[PDB]
């Protein structure tokens, strides 16, 4: 019984990941990572050798959704209560006067001391990158405090409201400015700014302002959410419809002297590395490369498709923008012969097998940009887009990914000549989510039958020592694992209660900074993500 498994899992988390440092007066907070063999909680190692237990609430927002969903489906309210208690504790103790929380890429809470920490010396700042926190839970605990966070977030990360110059970094302690009352003047595409309007950070801005609208009827929030979303649509290539990862370019303040020094003060990094051979269209926002295309055509797409549907009539533009981009990416970049996306520039330039002729932001000289396999995250975005626009082009990508992933043939169209692989060994929670999306929209039983098999594979192969891990060899389990989230979505589907579990938008957290190595040296730009990839006996390698 998959629900029983998820229930035991969460019980395990609340046991092993809990605050064991304050006797019989524990906080409600949780450790992000636990070695499921021993119960050892994952630590950050600072310059002097001091160890902090990593408790980063931005990296627990899938877990929060799992706890709320588990309470909804089981009828046991303890999990919802605990999730509420963690939220409350963060508002009470870890919300600065500007509203910002001590979480995100560069701040967390040490579970041992319950003090906020800051692992990156040059960046004691607020940062959310494709995080998508569970604002619905937050609003239900403390709507004021939630709204203060979202307004504080925009206040800190928008450098210039007139032009929507935005940054991935926001300072703590900023007084509140004009916010939504700011005057706006639309600028032409790729205007030059200091702030790098990366879509990974833009995603969280658009999402949070839309949720503030949803909950508080804040029309200013909605106006700016849609406007910021539109900033990534306006610069799209007029011919191909591809792009964009950002809508600004770095203002050139110095003349560069060295290829490998990629500080943005020397100007747009793509123009430096690709400009000589490709001309003016080589700009960072136009670089349709691995990773960037996930942020654009997965993370942004899921969030915008859900928002677009939520808005009804005034969400039709958002849906159009989103689907149009997914169509463009399919038309130009997808190779159905081997289920790959081509690395490209948004002008339609194929970069497949291109050798970088000089060092730079996108790799060292001699690096080869290769077509890359389309993963299950794209199966979700393509399935969801097809649901609202039944375009054979969108279906082709979904069908190609499912085939490549060992799922069999999802058909020539939904419910037409379907031959799913009931013997699949696939255990990817993303595949489970995607099949449920296909089932939900199409009502074709075969898709859910297949999802059940993936769920079973997840339990058989990933449920290890009471936790979920991508491999039995991994040192640490992440309490934010989405395996149980997919399992809950499946259970919700079978119980005809899809609304019991929060929409999956593929958010996740991270923590980044200097981490002290055994020989005493500082490993700069270390990420918790890297720690979760280590197998038993492995150590972080030179970066």
């Amino acid at each position: 019984d998959r629900l029983t498994v998820v229930k035991q899992y969460v019980d395990n988390v609340l046991n092993k990941a809990s605050d064991t440092y304050h006797g019989d007066k524990p906080s409600p907070l949780l450790a992000d990572g636990v070695d499921p063999r021993t119960g050892q909680q994952l630590e950050w190692i600072f310059p002097d050798g001091r160890r902090a237990v990593l408790s980063n609430f931005s990296a627990q927002q899938n877990l929060m959704r799992v706890m709320s969903g588990l309470s909804q489906l089981s009828g046991d309210p303890r999990y919802q209560k605990r999730a509420e208690d963690i939220v409350r504790y963060h508002f009470q103790n870890y919300q600065d006067p500007s509203g910002l929380l001590y979480w995100g890429g560069h701040r967390f809470v040490d579970l041992k001391t319950l003090q906020p920490e800051g692992p990156s010396e040059k960046e004691m700042v607020h940062e959310l990158k494709n995080a998508y926190p569970y604002y619905d839970l937050m609003f239900s605990v403390d709507s004021d405090a939630t709204a203060r966070f979202i307004r504080g977030f925009w206040n800190a990360h928008v450098y210039d409201w007139r032009i929507l110059e935005t940054s991935r970094h926001g300072e703590y302690g900023k007084p509140m400015g004009a916010l939504w009352e700011s005057k706006f003047e639309q600028q032409p595409p790729f205007f030059a700014t200091k702030g790098l309007s990366f879509l990974n950070a833009g995603n969280d801005l658009i999402y949070s302002a839309s949720l503030l609208y949803k909950h508080q009827q804040d029309q200013g929030a909605l106006t700016w959410a849609k406007r910021l979303a539109d900033q990534y649509v306006l610069p799209r290539d007029a011919k191909t419809g591809l792009g964009v990862y950002q809508f600004t370019q770095a203002l050139k303040r110095e003349e560069p002297t060295d290829d490998a020094d990629t500080h943005s003060k020397f100007g747009d990094r793509a123009q430096r590395q690709f400009g000589p051979e490709f001309g003016p269209t080589a700009l960072e926002g136009n670089m349709m490369l691995k990773g960037r295309t996930s942020t654009l055509y997965s993370e942004n797409a899921l969030m915008q498709l859900q928002l677009g549907k939520d808005l009804g009539p005034q969400g039709q533009d958002l849906l159009k923008w989103t689907v149009d981009g997914l169509k463009a990416f399919a038309k130009y970049a997808y190779n159905d012969q081997d289920n790959t996306f081509r690395p490209m520039i948004a002008n339609g330039q194929d970069l497949s097998n291109y050798t970088l002729p000089r060092d730079g932001y996108y790799g060292k000289k001699g690096t080869v940009l290769k077509p890359y396999k389309a993963g299950n995250e794209f199966l979700i975005s393509y399935a969801r887009a097809y649901a609202i626009d039944n375009d054979p082009l969108l279906w082709k990508v979904a069908r190609g990914i499912a085939n490549d992933q060992g799922l069999g043939d999802i058909g020539t169209a939904p419910g037409k000549e379907v031959k799913v692989n009931m013997d699949t060994t696939n255990s990817d929670p993303y595949a489970l989510f995607a099949l449920l999306d296909l089932y939900h929209a199409s009502q074709v039983a075969d898709y859910r039958k297949l999802a059940e098999k993936i769920g079973d594979n997840i339990i058989k192969i990933r449920y290890i020592d009471g936790f979920f891990m991508a491999s039995s060899d991994r040192q640490y389990a992440d309490v934010d694992a989405i395996e149980p989230y997919a399992l809950l979505a499946l259970e919700a589907s079978l119980r005809n209660k899809p609304q019991a579990v929060a929409p999956f938008l593929n958010g996740a957290g991270f923590t980044e900074g200097a981490y002290r190595m055994d020989d005493g040296s500082a490993r700069v730009s270390t990420r918790d993500n890297e720690l979760f990839l280590l197998n038993v006996g492995e150590k972080l390698q030179p970066n």
